[PDB]
This record gives C-alpha cells, sequence and structure tokens, in this order.
C-alpha cells in the first residue's frame, strides 16, 4: 500500500541526484510545498538548523524524530568527518524511509538510525553506542515528551556545560511546559527564533536551550 512518506522518497528518488544532500532538501521542500503537506520539513526551518550546526561545530549530534530524514539529511550534511549524527525515529517504516534518503543522499556512514522510543533509547546511548556527551540535540518528536525527555537526557548524563538543545514546534502546536522549563531553569540559556510557516499564515518558532549545567545544591 501506498504511503505519503514512500511517495516523498520516491520524488527525491526520481528528481534528486544520489550524493547531493543539497538537490534531495530541495526535492522535498518542493514536493512538499506542491505535492503534499509533510511533518518536519521546510527550508525556513532549516535555515536555523544550518545556522545552529555552522556556528557550535557539534562533533556528536542527536536527533530525536527522524520522520522521512528531511532533518537528518539537513544536519549530517554539514557535519565535518568524523562526525555523527544519530537519529530516533519510533515508526519502523518510517525509519526504513529515513535510511534509504540518508543512503541516496550519501551520508549513510555519518548517521545512525535508531528505531525506537526515545525514553527507551535514550539510556541505552552510553552502553550501547559509545556515547560519552553529545554536543547537540535536536527535538522533533512527540511534543509532550521534549520536557520529559530533556530531564532523562539530562539524568543519564548525555549532556555536558555547552550542549545545545534545538526544539522544533515549540510555537505551534506548541510546547508550553518544555519553554517554560527551559526558560525558567538556570541549567539552560535559552533563545528563540521566529519561523514563519508561509501557508497556514502563522508564526512557529525553533528554541535554542544551551546547558549550562545540573542546579547546585543549597550551600551553607
Ligand atoms: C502525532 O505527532 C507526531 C507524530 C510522529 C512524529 C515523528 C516521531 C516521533 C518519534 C518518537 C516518539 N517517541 C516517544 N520517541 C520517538 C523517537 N519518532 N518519530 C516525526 C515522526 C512527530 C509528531
Ligand atoms: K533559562
Ligand atoms: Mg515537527
Amino acid at each position: 500500500g501506498d504511503t505519503k512518506e514512500q511517495r516523498i522518497l520516491r520524488y527525491v528518488q526520481q528528481n534528486a541526484k544520489p550524493g547531493d544532500p543539497q538537490s534531495v532538501l530541495e526535492a522535498i521542500d518542493t514536493y512538499c510545498t506542491q505535492k503534499e503537506w509533510a511533518m518536519n520539513v521546510g527550508d525556513a526551518k532549516g535555515q536555523i538548523m544550518d545556522a545552529v550546526i555552522r556556528e557550535y561545530s557539534p562533533s556528536l549530534v542527536l536527533e530525536l524524530g527522524a520522520y522521512c530524514g528531511y532533518s537528518a539529511v539537513r544536519m549530517a550534511r554539514l557535519l565535518q568527518p568524523g562526525a555523527r549524527l544519530l537519529t530516533m525515529e519510533i515508526n519502523p517504516d518510517c525509519a526504513a524511509i529515513t535510511q534509504q534518503m540518508l543512503n541516496f543522499a550519501g551520508l549513510q556512514d555519518k548517521v545512525t538510525i535508531l528505531n525506537g522510543a526515545s525514553q527507551d533509547l535514550i539510556p541505552q546511548l552510553k552502553k550501547k553506542y559509545d556515547v560519552d556527551t553529545l554536543d547537540m540535540v535536536f527535538l522533533d518528536h512527540w511534543k509532550d515528551r521534549y520536557l520529559p525527555d530533556t530531564l532523562l537526557l539530562e539524568k543519564c548524563g548525555l549532556l555536558r556545560k555547552g550542549t545545545v538543545l534545538l526544539a522544533d514546534n515549540v510555537i505551534v502546536p506548541g510546547t508550553p511546559d518544555f519553554l517554560a522549563y527551559v526558560r525558567g531553569s538556570s541549567s539552560f540559556e535559552c533563545t528563540h527564533y521566529s519561523s514563519y510557516l508561509e501557508y497556514m499564515k502563522v508564526v512557529d518558532g525553533l528554541e535554542k536551550a544551551i546547558y549550562q549545567g545540573p542546579s547546585s545544591p543549597d550551600k551553607s
């Protein structure tokens, strides 16, 4: 049975060129702009993502919610050699599409795709995937999971001082608990990046949250 996600991949494979991540991004955005809407794409958002990768030059990136691979392709194309992206996708068919998308784009050696739920996989990163700490986390999965998975990342020792969290859709449909927490906490230095959703004619935004280290115990 045909699916939207299969159609997106087919359109890339037909129209983009293998080993050219930019042609892949442009094919996805054209398709989602002209044929059918899809989650987790957008060049405008992608501009902001590019700037963060460019500025912080992360060597180890965790993505939550790969979907079809748009953001994984977007990020991995800007990674230095030896840098790596781990991306998590809870739906197995979407994981498969993300893998072929990345393969087509020629980025398969930079990315590891994990098929499972974030709260199950995150505490396995140290033991299973030889992670010390993450340089950057991109959150674009289930919105009610942004806050818990962030606390879970902290818990598991995966965050270091200077780790960049970048969270999408914090305005539409919104992640109010997450925003209140990271903005209200001294453990996160937060910058908001507005980005206009052109055809819904509404402002969304990303939140950048830089980890500052954990809250210190009471002293005297
Ligand atoms: C209904 O709104 C949606 C539906 C699907 C998604 C997507 C997603 C979410 C996850 C996920 C959830 N957990 C707990 N862990 C992981 C990993 N993977 N992929 C993007 C495809 C985003 C928003
Ligand atoms: K804060
Ligand atoms: Mg999204």
